């Protein structure tokens, strides 16, 4: 069930060339079920925060079994998990291009993008997840 | 005065019961009068970040002598103690789960759960706590 | 000009002499002009918290030429300086208790205090510095 | 395009001979196009705080390819970046100083400017970019 | 063949018996495949320093597939990884007390002792390790 | 002209993960550019959990001081010229054998780094990697 | 049975004036028996390394029921916790200059002085041992 | 009695200079007496680990009162000072190219070289101090 060679193949290339097309570089980052980097591919010029942002988005969606987009109002002032970016030592991030990558009820991986507005890196994540064969919630 | 291991065992005992009879993975920490981690218990499962905020909002408590719900308001924008969770570099946690543990006046713990929602994670710390009779004020 | 054996003797002294009169235990901290940590007193049963947040204050005090009080309007949500608790990797404190030291207009010196309310914090500063013959404005 | 040792030299006097102008000292800093410090200079009696943020300003510039003050609104509650300074560990500064320098469609570093209002710094940052020959956008 | 339940409470009860028999307090840790904390328990009057002794060595053994005395020799000056505890920011401890848990081939956990000396933590972890069903090697 | 390509990393990146596959010991990966960029990062199955850390070090290291990782062993002992640098720059340098710079026409391009067996195995994974490439490990 | 107001006054005190007699500015730090800092002075001109130095040989004192000095051998290559103080990320010292107090077979705090030698930093330490009922021995 | 802006400008100077007749790249960091940074100026093509231990030698040299390579002997095992590097967490550094720099018996800052062999470093160290009037020993 695990994300197998190919499953992260064509996850990674399906991000890049999605990437492409929208004219933007990113941070592409995918981690196994237990939060380990497992893959990270830069493309040429990405922003340079990129390079943390993106493994950390995968690793939140591992680690809160959630997308990153999920957590944008719960940590809002006066939500139920204000302050949470502070609690986890910066480990955490609340806004959109983190994906938990489910098969068959198992969680068994995060995919992360960073590089473009929020937007651009969830149509990036999205696109890539739409490449092999996973869903997004158990 | 002091938590027994009878104490802490039934503190457990009584957190992890809880917990599955809500068919929540969580994790337990117990933290001495001094913030000293004592026990730590991770049910399969447990959202990867339960591992660190359940001790934080163990340490929360005794180090505020407070339950962490009631730190909820005080760190709001425009309340006294707004920007504490950078302040302390993120060893305290502002929303529920933590609780202060008191005998005859005196401060013997703290009690932290993370896993669940904060109604979750508070109910299953209360329940422990309940378990063994120690009040949550002094 | 620089902070005498006599003027930290008698800071530390009217602040604990004054926090015992408020019936809270507190620590005490000051630094010197440049931000060194100079004297520390932790009063029994002073809040964990405590003992990291009054240096940080005395510390904010020097490095930003301020009372703390005098940083909670312009770290708000709006305000200039949002987020500074996080730039400075929670080195600035930004509720009171916190006061630059002066003398003849050069800076020698700040004192922090922290374990009571934010107004005991406060008046526990303002009492020691009355003590002695400082300033806390240039 | 780089940043040549002139580029370089001009920016910094620049800078302190405006800062002098406006009667207040400040800390100076110069990245490269990869974030790596290139110049530092701390005027006398600069706040302390200073020393941090003029470099944290200048390697924002560069990471988020933007001047600092540009990333002010994006950060607020509500706001699609916010948790930005805590997601980068302090490493971001959101408010103004800092500027991205660009030649030729190609960035070629980063200023920062701190120890001012953050009015004084901007003011005290552009005055030093109008010295030399570049822009602060693409 | 992961850790059950009673596998869990059979190496802690073991540890804390052999320990109770040495007259030694210790930090008994216990994380899964993954190096994620399962169990911790303190002892009263261990040593603080156990604390974090106890689960770096449970984490070693599973991060190098090795038992941590094993790695004495080849971190020594001379050795093929001389400086690897600096490398590793601390996470990594290198005198005996962590010992990893093979069940059929495959990596369980690891346990990890800290509070007498070396060849008491060994002691106990060995005697916790053979009340289960459990290997020390693959 | 001289940086590299998208080949060149696909191409450093199979054949270091083929060469471990032949010694069957599983590996992290890690390529980092002339600045220190992280640039492919890839962990094969069951490598050692430290090699998450060691990899990208390595990698790092070989840019930050212009050499391999194993030229540094010596140099760093007790009784030599830059003993304690590993705790002078709080663990981001790796001194032992696995990393290498990467120069194309006397310009530095990269690094490279391997972690998760021996040191002298994750020198035959670089040492492998490299040569499917053309570039050299010295200017 | 703890350190009493006296005990830690004359602790300080007898170090400062016996610093004052060689000469040498030190840093003085002392602990309770939870390792929580409870005083610290600094005389004028301190070398700023003992800032830190001193407050970690007072904690390390505690944390491992120890001597400094009596540390010294067993850190060495070849020797049983070879590697110590960076698997303790810094936090212990293992040259000479803090103390364990004890009373009555119960651990009550640690002393810690820096800024000399370390055999000034020994003699300071233990002149003012000297000058309260304690012991450096259970 | 301090570093001027002539004697900060000149040392600068003098180091680039004295790094151009060797041919290699160096970072120049100087300190002020209370370790702050003042100057930083990195040559082009410098080695990246230099804008790290360029500062930290400048801050060594006040922080200890010392020349960077009189250390060298003093944190050997079996030497006094062994595991200090790990005991500061990385904020000293024990090979040369750092000097203390002193006028009329006062210690005035700091210079730190970094990017040649030691001996580069040192020579660079040497020749910019000599540009200036003042000493390397108090
Ligand atoms: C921060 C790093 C700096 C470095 C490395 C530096 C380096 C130098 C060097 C190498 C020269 C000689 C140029 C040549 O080769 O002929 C020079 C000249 C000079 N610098 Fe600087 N400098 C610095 C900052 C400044 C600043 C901040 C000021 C004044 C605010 C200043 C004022 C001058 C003056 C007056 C000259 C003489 C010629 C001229 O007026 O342009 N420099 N500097
Ligand atoms: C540290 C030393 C510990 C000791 C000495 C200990 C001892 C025992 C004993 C004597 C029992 C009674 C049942 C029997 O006859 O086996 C028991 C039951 C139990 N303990 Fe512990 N325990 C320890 C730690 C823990 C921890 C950390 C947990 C975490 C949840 C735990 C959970 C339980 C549970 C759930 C039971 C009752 C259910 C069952 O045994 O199947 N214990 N323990
Ligand atoms: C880590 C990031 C990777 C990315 C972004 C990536 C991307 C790609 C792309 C774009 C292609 C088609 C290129 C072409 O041939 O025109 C390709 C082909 C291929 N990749 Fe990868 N790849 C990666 C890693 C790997 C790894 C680690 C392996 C093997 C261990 C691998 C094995 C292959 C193979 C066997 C082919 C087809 C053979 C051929 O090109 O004729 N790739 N990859
Ligand atoms: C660091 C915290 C200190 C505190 C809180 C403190 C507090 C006090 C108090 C309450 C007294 C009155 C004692 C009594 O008669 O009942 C006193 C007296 C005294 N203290 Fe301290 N003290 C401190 C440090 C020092 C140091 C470091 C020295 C000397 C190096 C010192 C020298 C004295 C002397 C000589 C007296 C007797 C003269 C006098 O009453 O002013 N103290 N201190
Ligand atoms: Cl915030
Ligand atoms: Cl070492
Ligand atoms: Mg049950
Ligand atoms: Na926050
Ligand atoms: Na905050
Ligand atoms: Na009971
Ligand atoms: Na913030
Ligand atoms: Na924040
Ligand atoms: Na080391
Ligand atoms: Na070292
Ligand atoms: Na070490
Ligand atoms: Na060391």
């Amino acid at each position: 069930v695990a994300l197998s060679f190919h499953d992260l193949h064509q996850l990674t290339r399906a991000a890049v060339e999605r990437a492409q097309q929208l004219q933007v570089p990113v941070v592409v980052s995918i981690v196994d079920a237990h939060g380990t980097e497992t893959v990270t591919w830069r493309m040429p010029d990405a922003l340079l925060v990129s390079s943390e942002l993106a493994p950390k988005k995968a690793w939140t969606a591992v680690a809160m079994k959630t997308a990153t987009h999920e957590l944008s109002d719960v940590v809002q002032p006066g939500a139920a998990l204000y302050g949470l970016e502070s609690h986890l030592q910066g480990k955490v991030v609340t806004f959109g291009g983190g994906y938990a990558l489910w098969r068959d009820g198992i969680l068994i991986g995060g995919l992360g993008i960073s590089g473009g507005s929020v937007e651009q890196d969830m149509d990036i994540a999205q696109t890539a997840i739409a490449a092999i064969n996973v869903g997004t919630h158990q």
